[PDB]
Parts: C-alpha cells; sequence; structure tokens
C-alpha cells in the first residue's frame, strides 16, 4: 500500500555498493590482534569504544535506503556468519566487498554477470576443496584453549575457562553458558543430560534470543507410545498444573492433534509445556529412555509389557528435572535429581553390560550412554557488574565456545589470513569454461589476500610487501600481527577453524553475488 | 465529495502507461527458471530478496495516482490470472504491456481503437484456438509431477507431493492443503466428503483469504425436502446452541425466509450455522443424502416413508462432522466420524448393487459414489518455522495444486513460450477487414515472442536469436534455460497446463484494450 | 535502527580534537591556587561563579556530535582521575590536550600512530618510574593537613577536620562522611567496624551516588559455613520480615543458588537484604566472626561445637548494628549496640592473649582484631544552609579524603606542577628504537611542563619563564603562587599525594592515544 521507489540494474547496483563499502570500511580497521579503534555515539550516556567487528557492524544505520539495504544484505550475512561457526563477522565483511567491487568494476566494462558469478563460484569450490585437504585435526588441549583465546579477541580467561571445561567433560562433550550474579567466572560441572532431539514445533519458545524454551522445576512425562487419546493427556495436564509445575513430555511423533492442543493450550497465560522426540531409532531409544526415567525418577507410561496406561497419571509417575532447555535441534534436561541409589545401580548394569560383548556399533551405543550418565554438564555462568557488561560477556564466551565446536569438529587451518593465501595455487588447476569465467577466477585469487593484507594494515605495516614474502615463504610459517615478525603459525597459537573460514568465503561469494546480479531493487519512498 | 483531478485520453493513457511499464520492468526480470534478483525493503527488518513475480508485483506502489492505477489495472488482471490457473502473473502482465505499448504506438499515429481491438481480440481467438488444438492430455503421473514442480517455480518437493497425492487419491480426486506445526510437510489420507455445491449466501464465510467457511465440530442438519415451518428450524437451532457444536444445513433451497433468518442471526455474537444447497437433481439427490447421513451419523428427516418432522428434532438425529470448509461453489465436509459398521454395510450395498444392471448412465453414479465413500480426502499440512514463512509456502502449495488441476482438467503445453511460438503460423490464414484489424494482428503476432524473448534473457543470452531457432527448428524441440541449450521440450518435462497461457493471453489482451482505450481517468486530487 | 553518520580518520580526529581543545580550555583558567571564573548559566535561578574545574569540566556539553564525544571522552577520563584519587581532573584534562593536540600534529606530517603511541608509553612510563622514585611518605599530622587543604581546593576547615580525625583514629582508619542538618561541620567517633569485603551480586544497591548499600537498623546473620538448605534461610527472611527490620548476612560464598534467590527477593518492593564474604582465610575469619558476634549480640549459628543448625533461628540469636554501608569491595557495620560487658571481656581476652607469645604475623593479626573493636569509626557530619551546598560539601570533602588516603599510601611529591618538572631528566636517558619513538618523547617532555606553566599563567606571570627558572633551580625549591616567588616546595604546605600526579598521566596518555589513534567514528545523524 505505502508508495515505492523502484529502481533498476546498475544505478541501484551503484547505491547498494556504496553501502556495502561504507560498512566494510568501519569494520575493516578492527580487523586482526592489532584492530583499530572505533567510538560509536551513545544516545543516553557515554560514548562506546570498541575494536570489535561485530558491535561496529551492527552500529551502522544508513540513511539512504538503497545504501542501507545493500549494508543491511552484507551484514546480515555477516552475522549469519558469526552465528553459524562463531567467528568470520569481520572477515566475511571484507571478503564480500572485495569480490562485489570487482564484480561490479568487471560487469561495468560489459561483461555478463552469470557467467562471472560462475566462475566465482567454481574459484570459490575449489578454494574449499583446498582448504579442507589442507585442514588439521585438534589433538591436544592447548590447542583448544588457542583456539579459544583466538576466538574470544585475545581473551585468555576465557579461552582458559573454555579449555577446562573441555578437558572436565570431553572435547564431544556439554558445555553450556548462563548468567552469573558474582564478580568473577566460575566453572561449574552439574548432573545433566542432552540428546539429539529437538521442539517439533517452534511455539513453546519462551527466550526470543537464541530460539531457545528456558524452563524452571519442569515436570517431565516419557510415554515411549503415541498419545492413546485426549483423556490421557487431559489428566497430565491436570496433575501438572494442580502440582504447580511445568511439563516436558517426550514421545514418538507429536504433529498432527496433540501439537495442535499443546500449541492452543500455549496461547493461555500461564500455561507452559513443551514436546520433543524421543531420541532413539530403536533399541537406543528404549533403554535411553530408561535411563531418562530412572536419572528423574518416576515411571515410564506405554511400555508393552507393563501397559501403564497414559489415563492412570500419578504425581509419582512422572520425572523431574530442574531446568529445561530445548533448542529447534538439540533438548537439555538440566539438574534432574532422582534416585541416586536407582542411578548407581542403573550405572552398575551398564558396566556389567558392558563387558558380556561387543559388535562394534551397539557397544559405541552402550559407551555413549555410559558417558551420558557419568560426565556431568559443564555450566560457564558470567559475571560482571551490569546488565550490559554480563550480557556482551556472554555473547563473547558463547561465540568462543562455538568456534571452538567447530574446530573440534571440522579441525583448524593457519590464522591471520595464512590460510586463503596457501590457496592460491590451486587455483592454476582450474581451467575456465570462457573468458568471463577467467576474469571470475581473478577475482576471486585477487581477493584471498584480503584478510591478510588488512590484518597487516591494521598492524601498522605495508600488507603488500607482507603478504608478497608470505607467498615466497614456506607453507608452515606466517606474519604475527602481535610480535610484526613472520613466525611458525602453528606452535605460535595462531589457528583458526576451518569451518569459519569456510563459512566466511562461502557467505561472501553469495552476499556479492547477489549484490553484483540484483536487477530491481524496490524501496519505501522516505 | 472530494475534490478530483480529471484526466482525458491519451494525457491520461500516457501515464496509465508509464506506470504499467514501471509494474512489467520490475516483474519481468523474474521470468523463467533463471530469473533475476529483486531486493524489496522491508519497513521493519531485512530486505526480502525474491525472485517471484507474484511478490514483486505485489511489492510495486507507485506515487502518481494516473501512473498506480495503471499499475494497479494490470497487477490485478495478473492476480486473476494467478487465482485462476495458479500460474501465469509475469506473462500475463509481460504480454498485457507488449499489448498495450504497441496499439498506444499505434494509435497515437491516428489510428481507430475500435479496429484495433478487434483485429486484436481477432488474433487473440485464433491464438487460443490453436492452442487448444495443441493440448495434449496427461496420461502419466511423472507428468503430474513435472506439472506441479514448474508451477511451484522449480520445487521438486512440492511437485512429489502433489504427484503422490494425485497417486494416492486420484487425478480427479480430492486435496485439501492446509497449515501444519511440524517442520515438514506430511501427506495424510483423511476420511471426508466434498460435493459440487456451495453456500447459497456469502455471508456466512468466516475466512475472508479465500471467500472460505471453516468450522470445527459441526453440527450437519439434514432436510431432502423444504423447512416445513420457523418452530421446525428454531428447535434444532436452540439444540445446536445447547449442545456447543455450529449446525450445517442441507436443504433444496433456502432463499427467501429461512436463509433471511440465518443471516440476521450471523450477525449475532457467538452464532455459527451455514446453508448448503442440496447436491442432486434427480436419484442422485434421494441416495447421496442417505450417504451421508450414514457417514457423519444419525436420521434423516423430511422422508417420504418416515414423516420425521423438523420439529422433533433430536440431538441424536443431527449429523456429526469434523471440519466444515465451504467454498461459492464447492463444500468440503471432513472427519466426518460415524457408525463404521454402518459405513461398511452402505459400501457393501453399493457394491452389491453394482453388479445389477447396467444403463451407461447411473453406472457413473454408483462409482461416483464408491469414490466418495471410499477414497479418502488428501490434505497436504504445510509446516515451517514462522508464519510468513508458513503463509508463503501454503501460497505456493496452493498455486501448484490449481495449476496441477488445470493441467488435468484441459491439457498441457510446451512450455518456455513455446507454446505461443507455435501459434504464429495461425495468424497467416486469417484475414482482416480493413487495416487496423491486420495492425491489431501484427500487433498480436510481434507479442507472442515476448514471454520466450524474456525468458532467454533472463537466462543471460540475446533472445531474438533463440526465438529465431526455435521459429526456424521443429515443433517439438525448444530452448531450455536451465541447461541453455535447444531442447526436445516434452520428454525433459518443461510443460504447463494449456489453461495457464490461454488464460494469461486473454488477459492481457483484455487489460491492453482497456488500457489503449480508456477515454477518461477520474482520480483524487493529491 | 537509527540513522547514523560514520566519519573516518583525521576528518572525524579533528572535530574530537576540537571538542577536546574547547573543554581544556574552559578547564584550564581555573587551574592552580590562582585560578580563574567560570560563570555557568543556571537555567531557573542566577548565574553560578565558580574556580573549580570539575564543575566546569561537567558544566560542558557541545552542540556538534564530534567534538561533544571527544569532550566527554577527555571528561571520562579526567572523572575517573578525579574518582580514583580525589584530584586531578584538570590536570589529566590538559595533560591530555596537551598530547593529544601533539599527536594529531605530529601525524598529519606523515608519522605511524603505532610508533608515536609506543614512545608515549615508554616516556611515561618513566616518568611514573621516576615519580616512585622521588616520593617521599607522610611522617606527621600537618603533613595530612597540608594535603588534605590542597585537596580542598584551599578550604582550612576540610584540611582541619581531616587531620584531626586521622589524629583521632589514625592515618590507616575508618573515616566515612555522612549529611547533617546543622550548620557547621561536627566530628564524632563512634563504634563501629569495617573489613576488606564487599557483597558479592551488584543489585542490593540502594543508593546509586557511590555504588553504595545503606541501611538502618539492619539485622546481622552470621554463618561461617554454606547454607544448610533454603528450609534454613526462608525461616530467617521470616524473622526478618516480622521484626521490621532488614538483613544483612555474612557467609563463605554465596554465589549459586542462595544469592539468585536473594536476588529475585530483592525485584519485590518492602523486601531488603544483603551479602557480605567471610572476612579472612583461616582463623582470622573465625575470631573475628566471634568479635562481631560480641560486638552485635547474638549467637554464632555453624559452629563445629556448638552446630547451631541454621534451622533453629530466633530473633535473640541474631546481630543488630545500626547503620550499613556495603561498597563494591568494603563493607561497614556502623552503630552495632552490642552487650558493652560481653565486649569488655572480650577485649580482656584479646589484651591478655596479646602477652602469651608472638610469631611475627599473627600479632599483626591480633592488633587488627583489636583495632576493629576498639578504635571507632570517625563520621564527618557535613551540613549547611540548603540541599544542595551540602551535596556540593559533601562531595569536597570526600574528594580531600580521598586524596589524603592515596596521600598516606603511596606518599607525596612537590606541588605545583614540579613533580612532572623534575620527571624531566628521566627523558634524557631512554633511547628510541626509531624516529617515531623520539617524537613521542619530545611530546612527553615538551607536555611535562603544562601543568606548573598553568598555574603560574593563570598566577598572572609568563608562565615560561616561571618554569624555566624552576628548572635552572636546586631541586627542592619551585614557584608558589598564593605568594609570587620561588619558595622552598616542601616545608611551605605545597604538596600532592604522588597517586594523583601518576594517575592524572596515565589518564592523559590512555585518552590521548585513543584520540589520535581512533580510526572510525560513528554517531546519530542530528
Ligand atoms: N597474533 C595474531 N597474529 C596474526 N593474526 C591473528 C592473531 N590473532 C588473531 N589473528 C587473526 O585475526 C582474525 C580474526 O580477527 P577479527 O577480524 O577481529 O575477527 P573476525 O573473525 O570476526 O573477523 C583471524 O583471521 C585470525 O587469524
Ligand atoms: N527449464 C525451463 N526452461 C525453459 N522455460 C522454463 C523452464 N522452467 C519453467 N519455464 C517457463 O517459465 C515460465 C513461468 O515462469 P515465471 O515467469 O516465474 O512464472 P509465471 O507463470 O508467473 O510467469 C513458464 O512459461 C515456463 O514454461
Ligand atoms: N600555593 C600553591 N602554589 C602553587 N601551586 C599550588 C598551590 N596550591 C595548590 N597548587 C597546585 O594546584 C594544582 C591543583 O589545582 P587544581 O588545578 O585546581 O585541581 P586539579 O588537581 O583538579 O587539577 C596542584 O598541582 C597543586 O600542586
Ligand atoms: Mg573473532
Ligand atoms: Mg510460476
Ligand atoms: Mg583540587
Amino acid at each position: 500500500g505505502s508508495a515505492k521507489d523502484v529502481k533498476f540494474g546498475a544505478d541501484a547496483r551503484a547505491l547498494m555498493l556504496q553501502g556495502v563499502d561504507l560498512l566494510a570500511d568501519a569494520v575493516a580497521v578492527t580487523m586482526g590482534p592489532k584492530g583499530r579503534t572505533v567510538i560509536i555515539e551513545q544516545s543516553w550516556g557515554s560514548p562506546k569504544v570498541t575494536k570489535d567487528g561485530v558491535t561496529v557492524a551492527k552500529s551502522i544505520d544508513l540513511k539512504d535506503k538503497y545504501k542501507n539495504i545493500g549494508a543491511k544484505l552484507v551484514q546480515d550475512v555477516a552475522n549469519n556468519t558469526n552465528e553459524e561457526a562463531g567467528d568470520g563477522t569481520t572477515t566475511a565483511t571484507v571478503l564480500a566487498r572485495s569480490i562485489a567491487k570487482e564484480g561490479f568494476e568487471k560487469i561495468s566494462k560489459g561483461a555478463n554477470p552469470v557467467e562471472i558469478r560462475r566462475g566465482v563460484m567454481l574459484a570459490v569450490d575449489a578454494v574449499i576443496a583446498e582448504l579442507k585437504k589442507q585442514s588439521k585435526p585438534v589433538t591436544t588441549p592447548e590447542e583448544i584453549a588457542q583456539v579459544a583465546t583466538i576466538s574470544a579477541n585475545g581473551d585468555k580467561e576465557i579461552g582458559n575457562i573454555i579449555s577446562d571445561a573441555m578437558k572436565k567433560v570431553g572435547r564431544k562433550g556439554v558445555i553450556t553458558v548462563k548468567d552469573g550474579k558474582t564478580l568473577n567466572d566460575e566453572l561449574e560441572i552439574i548432573e545433566g543430560m542432552k540428546f539429539d532431539r529437538g521442539y517439533i514445533s517452534p511455539y513453546f519458545i519462551n527466550t526470543s534470543k537464541g530460539q531457545k524454551c528456558e524452563f524452571q522445576d519442569a515436570y517431565v512425562l516419557l510415554s515411549e507410545k503415541k498419545i492413546s487419546s485426549i483423556q490421557s493427556i487431559v489428566p497430565a495436564l491436570e496433575i501438572a498444573n494442580a502440582h504447580r509445575k511445568p511439563l516436558v513430555i517426550i514421545a514418538e511423533d507429536v504433529d498432527g492433534e496433540a501439537l495442535s492442543t499443546l500449541v492452543l493450550n500455549r496461547l493461555k497465560v500461564g500455561l507452559q509445556v513443551v514436546a520433543v522426540k524421543a531420541p532413539g531409532f530403536g533399541d537406543n531409544r528404549k533403554n535411553q529412555l530408561k535411563d531418562m526415567a530412572i536419572a528423574t525418577g518416576g515411571a515410564v507410561f506405554g511400555e508393552e509389557g507393563l501397559t501403564l496406561n497414559l489415563e492412570d497419571v500419578q504425581p509419582h509417575d512422572l520425572g523431574k528435572v530442574g531446568e529445561v532447555i530445548v533448542t529447534k535441534d538439540d533438548a537439555m534436561l538440566l539438574k534432574g535429581k532422582g534416585d541416586k541409589a536407582q542411578i548407581e545401580k542403573r550405572i552398575q548394569e551398564i558396566i556389567e553390560q558392558l563387558d558380556v560383548t561387543t559388535s562394534e556399533y551397539e557397544k559405541e551405543k552402550l559407551n555413549e550412554r555410559l558417558a551420558k550418565l557419568s560426565d556431568g554438564v559443564a555450566v560457564l555462568k558470567v559475571g560482571g557488574t551490569s546488565d550490559v557488561e554480563v550480557n556482551e560477556k556472554k555473547d563473547r564466551v558463547t561465540d568462543a565456545l562455538n568456534a571452538t565446536r567447530a574446530a573440534v569438529e571440522e579441525g583448524i587451518v593457519l590464522g591471520g589470513g595464512c590460510a586463503l593465501l596457501r590457496c592460491i595455487p590451486a587455483l592454476d588447476s582450474l581451467t575456465p569454461a570462457n573468458e568471463d569465467q577467467k576474469i571470475g577466477i581473478e577475482i576471486i585469487k585477487r581477493t584471498l589476500k584480503i584478510p591478510a593484507m588488512t590484518i597487516a594494515k591494521n598492524a601498522g605495516v605495508e600488507g603488500s610487501l607482507i603478504v608478497e614474502k608470505i607467498m615466497q615463504s614456506s607453507s608452515e610459517v606466517g606474519y604475527d600481527a602481535m610480535a610484526g615478525d613472520f613466525v611458525n603459525m602453528v606452535e605460535k597459537g595462531i589457528i583458526d577453524p576451518t569451518k569459519v573460514v569456510r563459512t566466511a568465503l562461502l557467505d561472501a561469494a553469495g552476499v556479492a553475488s547477489l549484490l553484483t546480479t540484483a536487477e530491481v531493487v524496490v524501496t519505501e519512498i522516505p
């Protein structure tokens, strides 16, 4: 209904590129360990002085509609990189601006956007392949500490606490980060579990910050079979309502009818309940549900042998947990105080079954169940002096933990933009179909130098000469910005996960192609 | 009572054509499988990046009143093409603009708009005749999948689910699409019925999105005869009100008084009851109501042998259904739970009557009742992560259903704009009355290369040479845009319903004539 | 969401420097004993005539965003100097402007900001080393009076009261400053204690002026162990809310659970409670809690001998104090009227144990234990003629207290600006790495005479010749400005703590580097 202003072709692409140029100029100065300083004017108090690319990026909002939406496009892409891999906002932004500007200048000469995009994406796939083949896995906790410290903007405390948590629980363990009311960060191992199923309907989310649902002292309903009837879930809801506690139900599949009833009941004020799918696809589902029932304390409803009907639900027949955190893909049941003697008996039964037989596939499940029932949940409470400080530190710790998980899962590569510099040689092997694909290959190859050049420039040195030396030098040493010398990157501690570099290059190429190939831009009149 | 600005003749037609030019220029870049990108500025969040022409068209609102109303004219015509055949908004828009601009240029030279319109519609009707001539009837489910997948803008999931639904239920079966709470689309066959009658009065509509009326757990009053007395419908409404369920009545004809009473009680807060014309007119009217009474459950009021008066209405004699969704022309009664033993007995009676005699006109009715009581209603539940996403997905799959129906109702025809490229030869057999009808026929034959040229242009190639090759080549191969090569069109699966092309050409010609012949344009003073 | 203006490099640093120049010019005139006069327009009464630089600084807000944020940066840095040392807002401001202007003029010639900052930091470190090298401690109450009078801008009465309070209590004793209704400042010694542990959660703060929590007639709960259960803190809270009196609890560590419960109880209107950590690291903690229990009157809950479970708390079993002041690192319990006979018995026991054996590390602790109970809190009640001039005078007395504590903590140096003048020979021994670090050394050595020059200029004389005479003169005399002659600076009275000079130089150098090395400045559009 609102009157629009419509711009076509390069007329709109130029303005969008101006917006992305302002964004990338603002966020480029903050890149590296020697990142420059940005002062953001606060409308209520003292100005905010930061060297963080995420804050600088989320800070700017342009007045021009076209510039603002180009900046918003690149900015949301960088946010996606940050939220997916824990790092890469500034790198994705500088790569995106490089690719977009080079593509715009090549297209304005009269080239084909589609062929250039094809060449750019073939180059990107080659680079990602080489960067994956050059990755190395983490083998020692010191590498975990290095990765966490780099991902936390050089914060040694965050790296140390994350490495300690991964030492206590495991590299593939369960670590969570909540707020703390004290003045120093504290590491706590508490009893809890986490399994690879998320909420069926995204309508129970209590918290909009991280697409989570947080509950305190929530009842656990277990039903290994489908809900028999409405008169079988209604008594459980009545019991939960009368017992002043929320409900967390886990079953096979609650999609069509009971899910609709729960969603419509969610609209009621004061009614809280979530649904999660059962963890496994066979005997693992049954034994994991038995483990959860033992750890929570209660009874299992719907068993083939016991034939316990959901209609005859009792307060003592449901599980109990302290804190519930359910996400889109994973669900966390925290502080489940069940029968300790029963938990010990179940542990004894599991360890007795461990030394019975091995099949190379079910023994992995048995070891996993032992780990879930034995290894606690690492909680990293974040302390500070005010709400803003605890929030910012919580975000930094969460992002560092995400980047550490990414390093564990895939591996690590040389930091400081050196990983993308060792990916240049493989662009010689590939051959383009036409001249525009070769133009895209050139665009990408003059782009992998941008992160290292930016980091060196922020260090104060003339980054062109440094990257020339880096390319001339061997494949194990690179340029350090803290010390200002070419050092062996791998053991100096300057390493980042393969995932962040992959995601940054992919996101940058995607948004740059979108910026250089968008034909019509529709904006509301100012 | 508000001051108007009035413009006359070409002075207003020029401005309206400027508006339609901006609309068609913005929506023309998103045409084909290779369609360019429109960045639509959202006022509250990130910009909306889309390649879908219906969204681009919905986005555009001009500031100039005359340009805006020209854009709105072509926009609503394209919307009617969409809502009538589920596909053809961008083609209708580009042909609209082509014909309108060509006729405007031929009329500014001093031609007669009436003679040009006559020639244009002569040409259009010839093209529609040849396009009916070249249609082919779908004969295999893979063609249904191809049609659904094209009509869904290349979504393979929509094509696959629609083909599975039309394999489970049938090509001319009952398929409905409803929202869903889960994260994936699930196909479900649910017991229901649908007949070819719609609500009598368009005042009971609960849903404004689609001229529909949705109910849950509704009563079904049946009276094969007419309502004898008002004291014969007041007790039924009293029972409905006291039994907390919305009545749904089906009589012969309710127009004069009972319908007026129902409409005046509709304005009461919380009163819900709809009337539906009796389904049949002969013996089918006599037996389909028995079928519905057996399905829902209860008794039939007004029989010629049972004399069951409507005054003695009882809660055990009315029908029951789960969902009632009635449209202007058709009505669906979903989840009618009745005596399954009675339904089995009715099916046994029908299959016994099947092998009794054959009349070549009543066997069809027998098999139709067999299918209505046997083939369940396919419901395609649509799930996602946000109300806007589930609404977009619902609209896309609904349009794909409409286009598949349009394909299985009249046939298919070569896609990619080649359908309108093999209708050009027909324009040489006709002969105009005067020179201006020849002018209009030239306009139309020039307009018939515009869809193929637009698709090729969006693919990155020079569409004129491609359409020259298509007209020089044989009558079975056309130009692909995903693979960028001349390929036999029918085998790969580039086919669209002949109805969408027919409707697009008719709609485009109508709005173009209305734009090049309107003489006075009255607009509110800004 | 707010649109921003983003400025880069010198095109922003220049405007920020203009802001800091306006701020420093306005606050520089008020520097010294002979400080000039500033009239500040009061928008409700008569203008405010002041010679005090903190009011002038806090009085200045520029209309331009970039200038205002440069001014605000230097303002907050000067405020930090004033709030962590009690004196040095104007000296820090003038040094900061000097360093920033000189760095800006050297960088605009083409220098490297990183290297200039490195030279500046090495120069500042050398200067601070020599400042620590030339500091002398306080040896008589006369010097306490001198430093208090200088830190109160010449007020002989503030110096006198602070010196008398330090004579009565001690140079390392508890002195506090509250408001009062009389017309003349009065000194009172009252019973109370203070220990080096502050609050655990910064959410109980009733006072927002000085991050304090102020209570009147508050109950004291003691527990030298972890809270047994919620079923033992609930009765405590019930007792506290039944006897119409707040609670002050001291424990071992209340961070995770009970702290969260006290914070959520802090969110209800009518509930007040604070928590403090245990005072000691061993036997000192136990005996200090014993002393506090005797001084407050009641019982100790949680001993290994008495085993007084926290589930049997009674009103006679809790301690009582008059006024409670809790800060971030310190806690004060004031007017705790316990059993005077029990306090005398405790004092007799302590003085009897003070003659058994000494160990050179626990006799000190015994002295401290006796002093906590024996030395009374010195409260300096401030009063006058209205509400605003009691806040003003209380701020002045508090800042003078802070500077006297800084003097009795590290030492004193030659006032007037000669302290920074005697540190000039330091900068002749250090050697720079390159020419830009020599530029930084020159900047700092030229900056080291700005305060003396400013004080002399405000006196009425050409300060360049005065500082030349001071540098040519012996290392014990310097220019007086209340007399106008070069006098022996040490026995005349003109001395300031080394901590104010050190903090001012650090703060000036830090904000000046920030100002001359900030690359991007983001402000909202006006
Ligand atoms: N000591 C160091 N020397 C060189 N490069 C470093 C050093 N520490 C971190 N880096 C590099 O800094 C880059 C990330 O920093 P920054 O740009 O602030 O964050 P982001 O990952 O959001 O872009 C990484 O590429 C990393 O390799
Ligand atoms: N692979 C393909 N090659 C060539 N044309 C295609 C292909 N897929 C779809 N098309 C054509 O695209 C046209 C429809 O696309 P589009 O313009 O987005 O929708 P609309 O039907 O609303 O105009 C149809 O004419 C169809 O024939
Ligand atoms: N009689 C005096 N002669 C010379 N200098 C003095 C005298 N009294 C105070 N000063 C100097 O004045 C300076 C502090 O005054 P002022 O600038 O008003 O406060 P601030 O410490 O906030 O800058 C100190 O450096 C001190 O040495
Ligand atoms: Mg980072
Ligand atoms: Mg389509
Ligand atoms: Mg002072």
